[PDB]
Order: structure tokens, then C-alpha cells, then sequence
């Protein structure tokens, strides 16, 4: 018996009239491949160029009746990565690649198994920095939505075709986990097919539905900015006879506010609508800020008062340090309130 | 019928007189190559670099005789890359590449049809990052232009000839949207023909008008730039006895001005002329300036008043002061005015 | 007598019914590759994309009674990498490569000699920069887990199984020094096969357990912020009528304590769990935090207080002062020893 | 008539006795290889790392008298890149290339076109990131001179000479712009030949005289650098007795110095001589350094002072203060004349 | 007479039984290639990833009995790299590439002559990234010793020996400076021939001796870091009354200076053991440190003072801030002898 590399000869080479250059079931019903992707490395979800490098094996199954055989006992020929170059492959691309390689470590990374009946199994290593447009309206609370699509480039509708597979479409590795996001069970399929002018292309992409973990964000930029509200409100338990301590407690602790806001947006794009944590600097920015003026106002009224009104505005000006200290620990907590529950159903 | 595959080979091979480095229509007309380009993922525009990275879809029509053929029923043949190599091809390069690669995930990324008549179709995907000069005089109001031209190497003006087509020059996707700016509706196409020490050489060239979005500037350093200022006029409704807490007040929010001055230039080129938002950094830090010299003046002149000239000065010092509450609120206010109105119609 | 390169090309041409496409054994028992590798150049472990570059030598031994030799007199043919590309070769690849690429300075850098029996050697030489999930809940005192597994791709596990040898598994380099981490001579060996829809696959994979050295950020992160507690630590020792002096003393600590607080994840990922610097941070914030609150008890009693009233208040307010210069240097003290303590055992 | 491709058939294959390895004019004089390249894109000057990319296209023109040919009528053919690597090339290199790539945008950036006489036209694109050592003595005010030397590796100079044409040596693009320099019309063109163990080859450069812009660093280092100097200047008109507001003054500001100071060398090399923006920091540092030695003089004597000694040293502690208001403003505007002019004829 | 190139042709084709796969003087005694290596440009020595780029010219000399001619008349032909790729070359590689390419613009940069005796000289250029361990424990003050070996892969030491030539070993450029180090004129050739499980390979390095110039850090980390001490300097000769005014000349000052010591290891790796200026910000952190608990001493006394008591710790707290206006300036002194003494003759 001849062995599988040189039975490959004789059906891959010139004889039988099998070309490279020609899909199967061609000037009839166009080739159906099914593809399903195993996910190896997910992870490197950059903000600032939004884009994600994934590593995935893409693997396709079509039907070739010019590769069927009856002379071999097994169903299954593992050829090698040479034998691969010299038959037809589908024209599979992305249209968000942006920067693509392949993997060839000691052996090109690919795999070929032709069965009995024609059908043909193509698996590869591909590394791919997919960009995804994101909705950053309430960033520590979003839900991403990774997509990848699937198209032809040669080859019309009319001539190739692209579906997912019934069972085990998305594969994802055990051990994947994520620092920021979490990979959710639910993913789902849908078609993209496009119209160009030069004609319509099949296509096929899968959704990943992302979600951050608050964790991070909440220890950062959360924990930091309540406690320097809590500076402000103990301006209200000092006398005003200490002019140099008030003033100075309500301007340095509204300029560090400043820089943690300016300071916020480091790993973020330059996106012009208001997100969820720029509405959470500026708010607590107006609390630090009305610190300011709280006292403006019990200085300028004390400064201002023969012993008829002076009795009065002293009276007047502690009852109004008085009120601020129930006041702005009940404003700025009734806006906690409203701002953890406006972003937990929305 | 044998399949076009076999059908090239009597028509690419080294029969009927096919080369691939002769030109259509030789000692004769020069060849009229007609372009239009589809753009898939536009961004990413560099400011420190001044370049932008995009991925077009590059498609080239010309019609070549040598190529035209009577035997075949269809007037569509879609063949292989392999192919593509054996023809003919137009030089086409850009004069602003810097740095540039296709893409072969699995497949070379090329489209080649030949009609009846001769016509040849040739598609690829090509991702450019291309560098344009900006105008930054007024930053935060600008009309970026970026332009990309496509010249002609080895083939001068009379053998080879690029021009735009009639009905869809440039094709834009339809969920294409950027983060900081806008692409227009709008797209100018004019000639850059060249003239060099060896020829003369054809161009074409498509003007994309962008516009940045004030949304983001808008927060980050107009509103607690704007805010600083307000801090300075605090200092007027304080009593000129507090003196650590006036002079501290003064001094606090005209560094913190200058470090967000400073800060404002990060993603930013090193370029000569002043811009839009040097100059709300400059007249800004001049008020936050001028409420030091402002209680300077009223310190002077308290600490240099037997009764007659004291019982005058306290009343000028405590004057000037007053002035002092509506004279920078209103200072500061028709400079707001005349500045984005300036702005608006430039 | 013949040269070994002439006699290459009566083994390894279209003679004697050699392919280079045929796994060695076939129809048989699968190939049992043994696999040992050696460590040049480790280091350069980043935390924000959690991956480390390395440089091994990847040498591969398997049996192959189909290049087995009897007239050459010597058991060691040193050949060329013309003749490594035209034999079988394992297709070995790891799972996670994330980029990689081979040396081919002056030579491509590959081994290859055959013994009589039929032992095949192979050595090359591969920079790897390889990604592992890192355990962060106790950041300056955690121990390091890196892996790195050898897959196959294209054979199955009835076709090619990857096993280490017994003598010499993973080599060290004498003079290999990390600057962070510490590489221990304990290295775990185990198996990693996994199951696709596909098939199953061999694998083997070693485990390099690492450790930080604690002398740097013990200098950088904890040296300073115990300084910081010790600023507060001195307002207790000042009267209590230098209300400017105290009031800036526990504010300009507490948010340059801030500061350092979100400058201390500047090289580290962004995960949601808490780790054991961070707490660090926060305890000793509340530490400088507390000093303004006691304070503030103090002046505000103070400022409460005909003469019995007065007379104990003033008592009472400095009592106060004189525990506090004794409570918080021991509730800092014991919590110090609670901190190291617990981190040192687990 | 047979066309060009043909022709080249003849000329360039193994007939004739044509060999691609052959230097023009052998065993007898050199090959005048004469060059002028035409600047594209000019630029992204780094300071860190001393380089710039450039993107030139190399220009080279050489006598063969094996090419020339009496049976075509025209005197020129703009043959194909795929003859071009069948013929003999210079060896032109860079001697600070630093990386270098080739482009290949949809066809080889090549031109080659043969005159009847023998006359060689070859013109590619290459972008170089050429290295320049930079002299930054003075850096606001520097004259950069970036070279490019055009060096020969296997060719002698008995065997191959490059030189300058003398009309279009070096063409300049008409709307090349720069950020931060400026491109003089004065280009130095001399030779570089070098003299190594193997022996002596060829070398043409050109030098570009560069100057920097002011216009930026005068609004971010010099504009906010005299602000400072004079918020140290209204510590003067402040009544003694404010002790915290002047010793805050002057110590708020001489701080914000240093951060400054620090802050100017980010993209800067790690130099050891000191250069223009350094001593500007330096002095300007010692001015407001000198205005808290001012107050200590001050404060130092008035609390040293029956009735006879303290008369006199409020008088001595308050002339100083005068003095110090027209010393200082003066001193710094003797040293700022003394600095413009000192680098306006170096 | 027949040219070079087809002189070649009867040598390095078939005829002749010459084989590029066949080492000089086969089974007798091993190749001896000498080597020495021209530098063009060093620097960029990077200190975070402990790595420096350098551009050397590799040439290698070895005799080959193979290529000895008798008819051609002179003594030296320089060939072609196409003639390059067909004889026999050392595998010469680096232990400490970590990434590395050729050059390839506009010609290959490649050199090839060949004797009469058989004589084989072969230059090329290769840009090197080479790793270096660097010992960081006198950071200001070290001796860098950066070594690059040359080590053989396939040939073991009784087939290729690597050795060093007498005269000219290593060349350097005459136009050769570097920003922060110096390259001394002392180069050490010693071997490094290391042994492995496969066999012992030849082994050449040269250790170059660099040295940083402290005209940089002398400026930027040690002259502002001695301005902050004397600014703790001046807090004695202020009167102890004005308390707001010390407490804030002691903190503002003793915070900055952490400031720069946090930033004082931007571009530093993260060892662990204790360098020259850590323990220079460190000790300057301890005066700036001491003159807070100088003044805390001071003030404590001052407060705990019917006329006999009050009488005494009056003299006793204005002695002790006498003391300290010469105490610390002496101390630091004293310090500030032993510390560059140190660091000088070790
Ligand atoms: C690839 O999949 C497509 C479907 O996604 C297959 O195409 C459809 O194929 C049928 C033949 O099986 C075509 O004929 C029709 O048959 C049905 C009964 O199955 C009958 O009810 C219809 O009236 C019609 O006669 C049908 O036109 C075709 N439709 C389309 C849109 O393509 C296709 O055959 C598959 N290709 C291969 C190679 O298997
Ligand atoms: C590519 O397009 C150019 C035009 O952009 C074509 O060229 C012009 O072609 C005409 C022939 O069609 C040349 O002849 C002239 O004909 C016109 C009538 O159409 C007549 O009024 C003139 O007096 C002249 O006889 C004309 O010289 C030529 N002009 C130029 C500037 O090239 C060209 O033929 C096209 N090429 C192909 C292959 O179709
Ligand atoms: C590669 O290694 C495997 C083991 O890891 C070898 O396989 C085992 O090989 C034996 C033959 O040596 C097979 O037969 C059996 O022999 C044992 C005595 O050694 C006997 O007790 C059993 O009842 C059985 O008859 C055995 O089935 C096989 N097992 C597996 C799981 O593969 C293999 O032969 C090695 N390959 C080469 C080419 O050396
Ligand atoms: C390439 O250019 C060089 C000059 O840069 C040419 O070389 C010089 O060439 C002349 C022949 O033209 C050699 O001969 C001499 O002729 C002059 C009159 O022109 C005569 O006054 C001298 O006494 C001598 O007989 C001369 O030796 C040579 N000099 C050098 C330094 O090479 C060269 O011919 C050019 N190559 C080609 C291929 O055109
Ligand atoms: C490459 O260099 C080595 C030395 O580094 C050469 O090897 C030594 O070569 C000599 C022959 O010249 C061998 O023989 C001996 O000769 C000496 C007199 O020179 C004699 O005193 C000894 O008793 C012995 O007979 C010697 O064994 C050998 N040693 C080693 C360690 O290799 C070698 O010949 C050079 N290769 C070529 C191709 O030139």
C-alpha cells in the first residue's frame, strides 16, 4: 500500500485535473462553510486606541467532492502544511484586523484532515487586534459589546457562504479569566452581510458581551474623592475667628479635587459626551466649592456688623454654620442616593 | 468547456504574446486608470505626530485588449491571486505612507474579475497611517483637512493617467464614527500632478474635511479653568486683616493656573505659533495675577496710615475693594464674550 | 569514502522512499518526542499586559528508523539547516506565544545530527514572550507561578506524545540574575493535555515559581507613607490655639498620603480585588484622616466654653490631647504587627 | 518590431555575455555613480533617543556601456522592476541608517530606464531614521546640522566613486513644513571618505542646517518662569508682621521653581554639560531663593530689638524693604539684558 | 581571459566536488575564524530594560583550501552576495541578541574576497539590542562593564574555534560620543567557552568599560535636593511665636522632598538593594525631617511654661535654636564629606 503523502500526489498534483484555483461544486451551488472559533488569550482591551488582541483558532469545514477517495481504509489523512498551500481555501478575512500575523514556532500552525466523503477540516493559529466601537455613557458601569466579523473578499454570495456551526460555535478555554471585564455565557450570532459596489459578500459575527468590574474603580477615584468631602465638612466645626484655617482647608482641598479630575482620564479616549464618572468629579467638585462660599458668606456678614446689629449677625452668622452641618451631609448624600440607583437599571 | 482555470493559462502563459511588463495600449494612448476607495476603519489621528491611521479598500479599473476574450459564456471571472501575480498592474503609491502593509489572514487580500470587453477590476485592503499638516492657530475650533494623494512611479503622465470615477469616488462606511472628530459629508477631488528633475507624473488626491468636538475640551480645561478665576474673586469679601488667609488664596490658585497651563500641552506638537487655548491660559492667569496685585494695593496703602490721614485711607482701601467685586466679574465677562464669538466666525 | 552531505543526498532525496512528509513509526506506535530546554536570557516579567519575554533553546530528540546509517564510521553528522527543512520535524507550538520569532544572525540557528540507531537531535533557539495569569492579593509578598506549555498541533495523541526527559529537564544559566524576582531550583513538571472538538492532544508544561524581593518597595512605598503618619503624629504636640498651624498640618498630610496612594498603581493592572499595598494605603490614611478629626474634637470643645463651665472644658480639651500622643502610636503599632505578621505565613 | 520586454530578453539574459555580478567598465577605470535625492517628508526630530526619519527618494545614475543598444528607435525604456534585479546595482548604504524598510504599496517603488549612450536612471524610496549628533549648549537657541553620508561596502574606491551632480543636488519639496525648525536653502555638500582595516571606500553627505523655534518655548518655560520671579517681588509691599503670608510666599513659590526646573528636561537628553534652559532656571531659582533670605534678614532684626536700640532697627529693617523693591526688579533686568544678547551673535 | 563571475562558476557550482555544506579541512583539524568588529554607533543605553543598541561590522577570516585558485592574476575578488549564499560560513551567533537584523538597502550589506592562498574575508552589518547586568549599588558613581560573546551553535570546539585577532581587535569610530557614558580606551578579550548537555562550543567577548558623566544628576537630583535643606535651615532664625509660619516652612518642605525621591526612579530598574542616591534622599530626608521635631521641641517647652519657671525655659528655648543654626549646618556638613569621599576611591 502507497503510503498518504504519495496518494496525495496523485490527487493533489496535475493528474485528475484537480487545480488549486478552483472552488468546488463550481458553475453550480455555491460552497457552505461552517467555521467555529476556539478562544485561547483574550485580554488587552486598550481604552485610548479601542481595540482588544485576541488569539483564536479559526477553523473551517467544507465539502470537496474532487478530494474524494475509496482506495485509503482510515476516514482521516493528517496531511502536512506543504500539501495545504497546493488546494483550494476559502477567502476568509476580517474587517477589522488592523495588524494580523500568523504563528509558525518550529511548524507552521495548521492543520488538514480530509474524510472519506469530501469533507475538509482547516484549523489555524491567528492573532488579531480587533478594534470595537464603544459606548462610554456611563463608563464604570458599561456594558461592552466586542464584535468580529467574517467576510469574503473574492468569492459573492452567489459563489461562497459563511454560517456557524449548530453545536459548539464559540469555544472558550477554562482558564481564561480577565483583570478588568467578564467573558458572559451569552453570546450572540448574527449576519453582516454587506453591499459594496461591486457586489454582496457573505458574512458572519459573533457578540461578546463585556462588563467591567466596579472594584477597581471604586478604591481609585470613589473612596478618594467622598473622603475629600468629608475635608470640607469639617470646615464647619471651626471658629471663624481662624481666618488662615478656613480659608485654607476650603482651597486646598478644592484644587487636589481638580487635579484628581483632570488626572481621571489618563486611560480614557477624547470622547465628547459626559460620561458617568465626569458627573461624579464635577458634583462633588460643587460641594468643595460651596465650602468656599459657605464661609465667604459667615465672614462677610461678620465683618460687616452700635450693639443692636452686632448682637443679631453674630447670632445670624453661627445659626447659618449651624444649618451646614446637616445640610451638606444631607444634600450630598440624598445625590448618593440617586446616583448608584440611576445607574443600576439603566 | 474547460474551466477558466485552464483557460488563463492560453492567455497569461508565454502564448499568444501576454507579458506582464508591457502596459496596455503600447506606443499609443496612455492608460486611463480610474480609482475610488472605501474606507472601513478611519481614526486614530496623531497629534504629536501629526499622522492618521487608516484602512482603505483600494480598487483600480483599466481596460486592457490583450485580455478581452470571445469563448466564454460569462462576462465575470473571478480569479485567484495566484494569477495576479502573471499581469499587468499600475504603479500606484502615495507620496505620504510612512510605513505601510496589506493583509493576508488566511488569504492574500486581492480581487481580480476580467469582462469581455477587457475591463479589469483589482481590489485589495491596504492600512496606511497617513501623515497631513494641521493648522492649529485655534485649536479647540479647528477644520482639520487631511488629504492623501495617489502618484504614479515608474509611468509618466504619457503612458499612465489616474483619475476619479463619476458615481461613487469615495464610499463611506456606515458605522464608521470617530471619537474626537466628524467626517463631513463634503469631499473635494482635485489633480497634484508633479513635476520632478525626470518627469512629470499623475495625481490624485481627495480632501477630507474634519472638525473636533468641543465637548471634550470643553470639561477638561474650560470649566475648571474657569473655576480657578472664581476662586480669585472670593478673596475680595474676605477682610484685608486676614492676611496669611488672602496672600495664601492669591498665590494657591495662580500655581495650580500655571500647572494646568503647562499640563495643556501634553498631546500636543511643539509649534511656534500661539494658539486658541495659550491664550485662555495666558488671560486667565492674568486675573488670577491681578487679584494679587489687587490686595497688594490695598495692603500697601493700610500699612502706611495722626488721625486725619488714617481716618481717609481705610475708607480708600475698603473703596477699592468694593469696585474690586464688580470690576473683574464684568473684566472677566466681556473677554468671554469676545472670545467665542471671534471664534465662531473664522 | 563519500562526504556526509553527498551521503544526505542518498537518505534524504527522492531515494530509498524517504518523505519529509511522514512521521517516523507510522501505522504504528505514535512518536515519543523528549523535550529538555534551557534558559539564556529570563527577566523583563511586565504586570500591566502580565507577560514575561524569555530566550530558551529548544532541543527535541526522537527516534526515526528511517535515516539509521551503517557505512559512515562516526555516530555524529552534524549537517546543515538545508538538510533540517528536508526532514519530518514534531509540530511543537506553545499556547501561549503572543508574538514570537526565531535568530538567523549570520545563520539560522538550528542543530541537527543523526546517531546510528536513529536518534535525532534538535536545537534551536526561539524568544518567547510568554503570558501568564498572576495572583495579585498580596502584591509585595506574593510568589509567582509562571508557565509555559508545549502543545501539538496538527497530530493527535495515538500519532505524537511530548514527554521530559529524566536527566536535565529545565536548564539554568549560571549567571542568570532577575532584578525583582528570584528564581527558585524547584520546577514543577506535570501534564497539560488538553481536549478540542477536534481531538486530544499531548502536552507538557513546566512551572517556574518566582518571588519578589520585598527591599523595593519597602523603600519606596512604605518608608515614605510611615513618615507621613509620623507628620500627623507631631500636631498634638502644638497648642491648640494655633488653629493655622494644626488645621494645615493635617490637611497638606492627608492628601499628599492621597497622592501616593493613587500613584502606587502606576505599573500594576487594574483588577478589582484588593491586594496588600493597597490596604497599607488606606489604614495609614485613615491614621493621618483621624488627626483631623481629633483636632477638630479638641477645637470644638474649646471654642464651646461663667468660670466653672470654662474651667473644665479646657481640662477635659487637653486630656485629650496628651492620650492621643500615647493612643495613636500604639493602635499604629499594633496594627504594624498584625500586617507583617499575617502576610508571613500565607 | 519586437517589443522592449522582448528585447531586454536579449539583453539582459545569458546571451551577450551579460552577467548581473559584473561592475561596468572592469579591469580598467571606476564607476562614477553620480546621486541627488528629492526630500518627501521631513521631520519627527526626537531629542531622547538623537534621530529623525526622513522618507527620500535615492536617485542614481551610472554610465554601462554592456546596455547600450542602436535598434530601438526612442532613447528610452521604462522597464520593469523584475529586470531590474537582473542587473548590476551600486552598493549605496547609510552609515546611520538605524533601520531602515523598502515600500511596496500595490508595485516596488523602483524606476530603471537605459538611454541609448548607456545612461542608467535608478530611483526607489527609501525612509531612513538617520542619527545626528547634536550640540545642546545652547538649546532654545541651537543651530542643529543633521548629516547623511552615502558610504560604499563592497565596492573600493578604485572600483566605484560616488559624487554630487552639479545643477539639482538636493530637491526640496514646496510645502514641506516642520513644527519646531526650519529647513535652510544653504545645503554643504563634501565628501566623508573613510579609511578602514579592509581598506578605503567612498562617501558623499549632505549637511541641513536646522534652527529651532522660540515662539514655543518662550510661552511654556519663560513666560510662566518670570511670573514666578515676580510673585517673590510682592512679597516686599507686605508689612512685617504678616509672618505667614510672606514666609508662605516665599516658600510656595520657590518651590513651584524646582518643580519647574525638573519638569523642563522630559524630552531632553541625560547631557552633562549645562545648557541655556538650565542656567535660566538656575538663576531665576536663586532670585526667589534670595527674596526668603530677605525676610529672614528682616525678620531676624526686628525681633532682636530700652527705647533708643529699637528705634533705630525699625527704621534699618524697614529701609531694607524699600531697597529690596528696586534692588531685585533691577538686578534681574540687568541679567536678562545680559542674557538675550549673549545668545543672539554665539 | 573568462571574468570573475564565471570563474566562480567552475569553483563554487557542482564541479569540483565543492559543497557549501562542508566545512574547511574536514575530518582533520578545526576551523580557527578570527574575528574583529568596527563599531559605527553606540549608545542608547537603556537602564529599564537593562539593554543598549549598538551597530557593529562583523568580519570573519578563515581559510578554505577549497577556494585556492592559481590563474587568476591578482590576489583579491571581490565578489556578489548572490555568490555569498553558496559557500560555506561560521554560524556565528550572539548569547544576548534579543531581536536583531541585517540591512538590505538598496544592496545587501554583504562583503566577499577571496585570496590566493584561500583566504575568505567576510564583513557584514548587524544591528545588535544586547542585554548587559548591570550592578546599580553606586548608581551616581558606577563603572558599567557591558560584554557582548560571540558563541558557535552547530560546531562544537573540535570542528570552529573563535579567536581574536592581534592587531586592531576592536575599532571605534573617531566621531563616536555618548550623551551619558564614556567609552574608555581599555577593552578586555578573554574567553567564554561554556558547556552544555549536547557538547562545548567556542566562545569570544570583549567587555567594554563605561562610565556615567555626573555633570547630569549633579544638576538635576543633587543641587535642588541641597536647596530644600537650607530651606529647613532658615526656620530657626524666625521667632517662635509666628507658629502657622514654621509648621508650614517644616512641612511644605519635608514633603517635597519626598516627592523627589519617589521621582528620583523614573528611569531606574526595580532592584532591591539599597543604591548611592536613595540613601542621598533618605538623609536629606532625615535634616528636612529633624527640623520638625527641632521646632515641635521648641514649641512644646514654650507652651509648658508663677515668674521663676517662665523665666528659665524662655533662655532654655531660644539656646536650643542657637545651637541648631550651626548644629545642622555641621551635621550635614560633616556628612556631606563623608558621602562623595566614599564614593570616590571604591
Ligand atoms: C448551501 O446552502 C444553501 C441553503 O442555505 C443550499 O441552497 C438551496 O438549495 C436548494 C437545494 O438543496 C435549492 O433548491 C430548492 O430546493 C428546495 C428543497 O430543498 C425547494 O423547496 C426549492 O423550491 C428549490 O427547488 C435552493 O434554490 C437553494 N437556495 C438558495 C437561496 O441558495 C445550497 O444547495 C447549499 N450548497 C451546497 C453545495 O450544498
Ligand atoms: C485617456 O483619456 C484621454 C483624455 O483624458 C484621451 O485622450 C485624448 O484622446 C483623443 C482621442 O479620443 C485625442 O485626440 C483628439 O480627439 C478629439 C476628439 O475627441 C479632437 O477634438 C482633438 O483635436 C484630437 O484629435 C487627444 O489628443 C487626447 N488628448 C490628450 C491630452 O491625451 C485618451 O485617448 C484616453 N486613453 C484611452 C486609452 O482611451
Ligand atoms: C512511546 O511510549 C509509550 C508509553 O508511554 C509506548 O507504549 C506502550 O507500548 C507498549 C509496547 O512497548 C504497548 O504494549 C504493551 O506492552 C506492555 C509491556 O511493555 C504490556 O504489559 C501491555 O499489556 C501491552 O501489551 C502498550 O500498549 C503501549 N501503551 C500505550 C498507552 O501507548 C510506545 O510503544 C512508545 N513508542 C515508541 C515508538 O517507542
Ligand atoms: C571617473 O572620474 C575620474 C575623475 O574623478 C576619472 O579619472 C581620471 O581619469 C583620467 C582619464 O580621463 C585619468 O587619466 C589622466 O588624464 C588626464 C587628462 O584628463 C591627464 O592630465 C592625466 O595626466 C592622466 O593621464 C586619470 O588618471 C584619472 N584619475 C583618477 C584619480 O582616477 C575616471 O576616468 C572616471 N571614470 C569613468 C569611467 O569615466
Ligand atoms: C587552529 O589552531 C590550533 C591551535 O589553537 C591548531 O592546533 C594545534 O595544532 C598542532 C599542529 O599545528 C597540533 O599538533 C601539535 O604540534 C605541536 C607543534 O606545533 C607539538 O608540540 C604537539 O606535540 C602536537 O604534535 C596540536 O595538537 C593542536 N592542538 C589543539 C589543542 O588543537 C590547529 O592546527 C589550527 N587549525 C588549523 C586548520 O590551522
Amino acid at each position: 500500500p502507497m503510503p498518504p503523502s504519495e496518494f496525495l500526489d496523485k490527487l493533489m498534483g496535475k493528474v485528475s485535473g484537480y487545480d488549486a484555483r478552483i472552488r468546488p461544486n463550481f458553475k453550480g451551488p455555491p460552497v457552505n462553510v461552517t467555521c467555529n472559533i476556539f478562544i485561547n488569550s483574550f485580554g488587552s482591551i486598550a481604552e485610548t486606541t479601542m481595540d482588544y488582541r485576541v488569539n483564536i483558532f479559526l477553523r473551517q469545514q467544507w465539502n470537496d467532492p474532487r478530494l474524494a477517495y475509496s482506495e485509503y481504509p482510515d476516514d482521516s489523512l493528517d496531511l502536512d502544511p506543504s500539501m495545504l498551500d497546493s488546494i483550494w481555501k476559502p477567502d476568509l478575512f476580517f474587517a477589522n484586523e488592523k495588524g494580523a500575523n500568523f504563528h509558525e514556532v518550529t511548524t507552521d500552525n495548521k492543520l488538514l484532515r480530509i474524510s472519506k466523503n469530501g469533507n475538509v477540516l482547516y484549523s489555524i493559529r491567528i492573532t488579531l487586534v480587533l478594534a470595537c466601537p464603544m459606548d462610554l455613557k456611563n463608563f464604570p458601569m458599561d456594558v461592552q459589546t466586542c464584535i468580529m466579523q467574517l467576510e469574503s473578499f473574492g468569492y459573492t454570495m452567489n459563489d461562497l457562504i459563511f454560517e456557524w456551526d449548530e453545536k459548539g460555535a464559540v469555544q472558550v478555554a477554562d482558564g481564561l479569566t480577565l483583570p478588568q471585564f467578564i467573558l458572559k455565557e451569552e453570546k450572540d450570532l448574527r449576519y453582516c452581510t454587506k453591499h459594496y459596489n461591486t457586489g454582496k459578500f457573505t458574512c458572519i459575527e459573533a457578540r461578546f458581551h463585556l462588563e467591567r468590574q466596579m472594584g477597581y474603580y471604586l478604591i481609585q477615584m470613589y473612596i478618594p474623592s467622598l473622603l475629600i468631602v468629608i475635608l470640607s465638612w469639617v470646615s464647619f466645626w471651626i471658629n471663624m475667628d481662624a481666618a488662615p484655617a478656613r480659608v485654607g482647608l476650603g482651597i486646598t482641598t478644592v484644587l487636589t479635587m481638580t487635579t484628581q479630575s483632570s488626572g481621571s482620564r489618563a486611560s480614557l479616549p477624547k470622547v465628547s459626551y459626559v460620561k458617568a464618572i465626569d458627573i461624579w468629579m464635577a458634583v462633588c467638585l460643587l460641594f468643595v466649592f460651596s465650602a468656599l462660599l459657605e464661609y465667604a458668606a459667615v465672614n462677610f456678614i461678620a465683618r460687616q456688623h452700635v450693639e443692636e446689629m452686632r448682637k443679631l449677625f453674630i447670632s445670624r452668622a453661627k445659626r447659618i454654620d449651624t444649618v451646614s452641618r446637616v445640610a451638606f451631609p444631607l444634600v450630598f448624600l440624598i445625590f448618593n442616593i440617586f446616583y448608584w440607583i440611576t445607574y443600576k437599571i439603566i
